[PDB]
Protein backbone atom coordinates (compact mmCIF):
# COMPACT_ATOMS: atom_id res chain seq x y z
CA UNK A 1 0.00 0.00 0.00
CA UNK A 2 3.04 2.37 0.09
CA UNK A 3 3.93 4.09 -3.20
CA UNK A 4 5.67 7.37 -2.36
CA UNK A 5 4.88 9.08 -5.70
CA UNK A 6 1.47 8.75 -7.35
CA UNK A 7 -0.13 11.67 -9.15
CA UNK A 8 -2.32 13.01 -11.94
CA UNK A 9 -1.28 15.57 -14.56
CA UNK A 10 -3.65 17.67 -16.61
CA UNK A 11 -2.23 17.05 -20.13
CA UNK A 12 -4.25 19.62 -22.04
CA UNK A 13 -1.96 19.06 -25.06
CA UNK A 14 -3.85 16.69 -27.36
CA UNK A 15 -2.30 15.80 -30.76
CA UNK A 16 -4.57 17.85 -33.01
CA UNK A 17 -1.42 18.33 -35.08
CA UNK A 18 -0.90 15.13 -37.06
CA UNK A 19 0.62 13.86 -40.34
CA UNK A 20 -0.89 14.48 -43.80
CA UNK A 21 -4.21 12.54 -43.67
CA UNK A 22 -4.65 12.48 -47.44
CA UNK A 23 -3.46 9.55 -49.56
CA UNK A 24 -1.80 9.88 -52.95
CA UNK A 25 -3.94 11.17 -55.82
CA UNK A 26 -4.89 8.69 -58.58
CA UNK A 27 -5.31 9.34 -62.27
CA UNK A 28 -8.39 7.12 -62.87
CA UNK A 29 -7.49 5.92 -66.37
CA UNK A 30 -9.21 2.55 -66.54
CA UNK A 31 -12.98 2.99 -66.70
CA UNK A 32 -14.20 6.54 -66.26
CA UNK A 33 -17.27 5.37 -68.21
CA UNK A 34 -18.98 4.53 -64.89
CA UNK A 35 -21.26 7.52 -65.47
CA UNK A 36 -24.09 6.95 -67.92
CA UNK A 37 -26.59 9.76 -67.29
CA UNK A 38 -26.83 12.83 -69.49
CA UNK A 39 -29.28 15.46 -70.66
CA UNK A 40 -29.64 16.94 -74.14
CA UNK A 41 -30.62 20.61 -74.34
CA UNK A 42 -32.53 21.04 -77.59
CA UNK A 43 -34.87 23.56 -79.22
CA UNK A 44 -38.13 23.29 -81.14
CA UNK A 45 -38.75 24.60 -84.64
CA UNK A 46 -42.46 25.18 -85.34
CA UNK A 47 -44.16 24.64 -88.73
CA UNK A 48 -42.15 21.38 -88.96
CA UNK A 49 -41.84 18.47 -86.55
CA UNK B 1 -109.37 -31.07 -136.59
CA UNK B 2 -110.85 -27.76 -137.62
CA UNK B 3 -111.35 -24.47 -135.78
CA UNK B 4 -113.50 -21.56 -136.96
CA UNK B 5 -113.25 -18.45 -134.74
CA UNK B 6 -109.87 -16.95 -133.88
CA UNK B 7 -109.79 -13.82 -131.73
CA UNK B 8 -107.23 -11.75 -129.84
CA UNK B 9 -108.24 -8.95 -127.48
CA UNK B 10 -106.83 -6.92 -124.59
CA UNK B 11 -107.65 -6.89 -120.90
CA UNK B 12 -105.30 -4.75 -118.81
CA UNK B 13 -102.03 -2.85 -118.69
CA UNK B 14 -99.25 -4.74 -116.92
CA UNK B 15 -96.91 -2.82 -114.58
CA UNK B 16 -93.32 -2.03 -115.51
CA UNK B 17 -90.79 -0.97 -112.90
CA UNK B 18 -88.95 2.35 -113.23
CA UNK B 19 -85.85 1.53 -111.17
CA UNK B 20 -83.19 4.00 -112.27
CA UNK B 21 -82.45 7.13 -110.10
CA UNK B 22 -78.78 6.69 -111.16
CA UNK B 23 -77.98 4.56 -108.13
CA UNK B 24 -74.50 3.63 -109.39
CA UNK B 25 -72.23 5.95 -107.38
CA UNK B 26 -68.48 5.10 -107.33
CA UNK B 27 -67.10 4.23 -103.90
CA UNK B 28 -64.05 2.03 -104.74
CA UNK B 29 -62.52 1.24 -101.35
CA UNK B 30 -58.97 0.52 -102.76
CA UNK B 31 -58.53 4.21 -103.62
CA UNK B 32 -59.83 4.89 -100.08
CA UNK B 33 -56.38 4.13 -98.61
CA UNK B 34 -54.38 5.43 -101.59
CA UNK B 35 -53.52 8.71 -99.88
CA UNK B 36 -50.18 7.99 -98.17
CA UNK B 37 -49.37 11.63 -97.25
CA UNK B 38 -50.10 13.25 -93.89
CA UNK B 39 -48.75 15.71 -91.36
CA UNK B 40 -48.37 15.43 -87.60
CA UNK B 41 -49.01 18.18 -85.06
CA UNK B 42 -46.73 17.92 -82.04
CA UNK B 43 -46.57 20.11 -78.94
CA UNK B 44 -43.13 20.63 -77.42
CA UNK B 45 -42.71 20.38 -73.65
CA UNK B 46 -39.52 22.06 -72.40
CA UNK B 47 -37.49 20.84 -69.38
CA UNK B 48 -38.20 17.27 -70.55
CA UNK B 49 -37.17 15.63 -73.79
Amino acid sequence: TYLDNLSITELNSTPEILDEPEVKIPTDQEIMDAHKIYFADLNFNPSTG
